[PDB]
């Protein structure tokens, strides 16, 4: 398959090679808070695709380092400034101080033909004052003084940090950043604040409306999941990884990795995820204990999931459901809005009893088709689907 996200990649320090050829061509480019990449995969990174952007997570990071690994990894193009410094615990630099030393990254930017990005903000606990306000917590109030002290400074993109669990908030409050009028990254994010998720479906399903979100944003340049793996687990709140046993994803992973961009296409014959639709109305997202798949999508009623698909080889597919229903359960098939096949009593006997269902042979010509999956008031799960020919 093509290259799934161009904009999507991960916060990560310790990924293996395994690690990085289980998400290759899904995820993109990778940081880690520091100054070079991963040492289980710095010498081989860029073989599976990936580009490491390195950071200076405050004003006294290790130069030497820094400039040695771009001396070794020319396919280097980014460079992320300072931490969080309106935060205390983090960079802790008043808007001035991130400006004063800017030039440090100018210079190394300039040195290796380099794009830098923005100190990375977010609302803070307010304990760095910004000059001229009350409001010391605001990251616009915070980049506006940096930037203001920046005259001259190269800065080319927005960097973002966001822990809402409000997909609504969360596309509003990056959004906010445009106002800039450069591109966005969201170093770092997952739905967290004001109790966060209530079990592991409900950050799924965050990650995939925030992951659309920024997909159909042309603003949004890159984003980074927040985080490869974390030291609570998977399954404890609040269900961050992406990663769990060496090369292999956890559940959300399946999710974080399969959803398209908006251009992206699927070739066939092929098996895709069902969490890969390129557009969800209704669907929401559970662990299944399949034995592949990882990440299941969910019907009650009339949900529908579509597919995007480019076909190179007009002919008859047979189109293949990995599907779980207590009950009878009916899915209508449509290509390009009209009807063509119809799943009827589908039975499973559980929610986690899977079959595989396959459909009489459909028409497809060579071009650009939209593959659409209905619920008809049915309640099932839906794993994969497959095209044969
Ligand atoms: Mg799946």
């Amino acid at each position: 398959q093509d290259m799934r996200s161009e904009k999507r990649g991960l916060a990560y320090g310790y990924h293996s090679e395994n690690d990085l050829k289980a998400m290759q061509g899904k995820v993109k480019w990778w940081y880690n808070w520091d100054t070079q990449a991963d040492a289980n995969v710095k010498e081989n990174y860029a073989s599976y695709g990936y580009d490491f952007v390195p950071m200076a997570w405050d004003e006294n990071f290790n130069e030497e380092a820094l400039r040695s690994f771009l001396d070794n990894h020319p396919d280097v193009k980014y460079l992320l400034g300072w931490n969080e410094p309106n935060f205390m615990e983090q960079a802790n630099l008043t808007p001035a101080e991130a400006a004063a030393h800017w030039p440090v990254l100018e210079a190394i930017a300039q040195d290796y033909n380099l794009k830098l990005v923005a100190p990375a903000v977010n609302y803070s606990p307010g304990n760095v004052d910004i000059p001229g306000t009350d409001d010391d917590y605001d990251p616009w109030l915070y980049l506006d003084a940096f930037f203001e002290a920046c005259e001259g400074c190269q800065v080319d993109y927005i960097a973002v940090h966001c822990y809402m669990k409000y997909e609504s908030a969360f596309s509003w409050y990056v959004g906010e950043f445009e106002r800039y009028n450069k591109p966005i990254w969201v170093t770092e994010w997952a739905g967290w604040d004001d109790g966060g998720p209530a079990n592991m479906g409900e950050q799924m399903n965050f990650l995939s409306d925030t992951v659309r979100w920024m997909e159909s944003n042309d603003n949004i340049y890159r984003y980074s999941w927040f985080l490869g793996r974390s030291s609570e687990g998977y399954d404890q709140f609040p269900y961050l990884d992406v990663l769990l046993a060496d090369g292999e994803l956890t559940p959300l992973g399946s999710v974080y990795t399969s959803i398209p961009s908006n251009d992206f296409r699927y070739k066939i014959p092929a098996r895709i995820e069902a969490e890969g639709a390129h557009s969800l109305t209704g669907f929401k997202h559970l662990a299944t204990t399949d034995t592949t798949g990882l990440a299941k999508l969910i019907a009650a009623s009339n949900e529908v999931a579509e597919y995007k698909l480019n076909v190179e080889e007009g002919g008859d597919y047979t189109l293949a459901l990995r599907l779980a229903s207590s009950a009878n359960s009916d899915i209508a098939i449509r290509v390009d809005g009209l009807l063509v096949y119809t799943f009827e009593d589908i039975n499973t006997g559980g929610v986690e009893a899977w079959m595989t269902f396959s459909s009489t042979p459909i028409s497809l010509t060579a071009g650009d088709h939209i593959l659409r999956v209905e619920s008809k008031s049915s309640r099932f799960g839906f794993n994969w689907l497959e095209l044969t020919n």
